[PDB]
């Protein structure tokens, strides 16, 4: 119609539909056999201890170029927006290019709280 749109996800780290763009951060996590899932947040990739919606550990990088270059793709997209829906193997092997049953995922970092910690004995142990 007169208005445009562009392609959106609901970030978790606002709780608001946010434009995806090439600074999006994107990757794929797995949520059963078989079934996997495409998230995408605005910051936390190197801090956070898990996805935030799943809470999985392990997930495996997704250039956001390759998610927007699908934003017509009714798999992924219903309206402009990203799906919630999980996706198989073979979709995420044809969409995306990668095995992840034949790929080692990344794993996100347990530092944030490391540092919380010896921050807090640190300061039992100062005057
Ligand atoms: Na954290
Ligand atoms: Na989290």
């Amino acid at each position: 119609g007169a208005m445009g749109s562009m392609p959106t996800y609901f970030d978790p780290i606002m709780q608001e539909d946010t434009v995806l763009d090439e600074n999006t951060i994107v990757y794929l996590v797995k949520i059963g056999d078989n079934k996997f899932s495409i998230k995408a947040i605005s910051s936390g990739l190197e801090h956070l201890p898990s996805d935030p919606t799943t809470h999985a550990e392990k997930y495996w990088p997704i250039p956001a170029k390759s998610l927007i270059d699908h934003s017509s793709n009714k798999l992924l997209f219903e309206e402009d927006k990203l799906t919630n829906q999980p996706i198989s193997k073979d979709q995420v092997i044809e969409l995306f290019a990668v095995d992840p049953d034949k790929t080692e995922p990344k794993q996100f970092s347990d530092s944030v709280k490391r540092e919380l910690t010896e921050n807090w004995a640190r300061e039992v142990l100062q005057d």
